[PDB]
């Protein structure tokens, strides 16, 4: 009687999948079951970032340009990859958290499903290769939320008009 979620089926990460995610992405939206997670995420006004996989070490080097309180905060870190599980992981508050990487029909968008920990904390984020998207580009994201029974009204979106990091990224590139 519990309908299952075809867009959330894990898919093993290969060297080809690591090439597919190499490059620049924009953070578009998330929604979590935990309300404090939604409110925490609400302070992030925009974020774009670059991934550079290291296939030997099963890591990905992340350079992130986040706008928070109307300024740019730049940070680098390493994510771990669990190839056979289809997950990538990041240390959050000193604990490793895992997410399934789900590359969408259109390889221009992908989602991270945070469905590896306690069920009361599950959530979904979606990313694209441009800062703006259409409702249609987000079809798989909204279907998955419906299937996870997270209402659309809990989604937190970034607002690209608020970005402050394009000026920095531009200088990082001139150098
Ligand atoms: C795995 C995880 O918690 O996050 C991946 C990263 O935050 C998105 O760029
Ligand atoms: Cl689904």
């Amino acid at each position: 009687q519990i309908p299952l979620c075809a867009n959330l089926v894990p898919v093993p990460i290969t060297n080809a999948t690591l090439d597919q995610i190499t490059g620049k992405w924009f953070y578009i939206a998330s929604a979590f079951r935990n309300e404090e997670y939604n409110k925490s995420v609400q302070e992030i006004q925009a974020t774009f970032f670059y991934f550079t996989p290291n296939k030997t070490e099963d890591t990905i080097f992340l350079r992130e340009y986040q706008t928070r309180q109307d300024q740019c905060i730049y940070n680098t870190t390493y994510l771990n990859v669990q190839r056979e599980n289809g997950t990538i992981s990041r240390y959050v508050g000193g604990q490793e958290h895992f997410a399934h990487l789900l590359i969408l029909r259109d390889t221009k968008t992908y989602m991270l499903a945070f469905d590896v920990n306690d069920e009361k904390n599950w959530g979904l984020s979606v990313y694209a290769d441009k800062p703006e998207t259409t409702k249609e580009q987000l079809g798989e994201f909204y279907e998955a939320l419906d299937c996870l029974r997270i209402p659309k009204s809990d989604v937190v979106y970034t607002d690209w008009k608020k970005d402050k990091c394009e000026p920095l990224e531009k200088q990082h590139e001139k150098e």
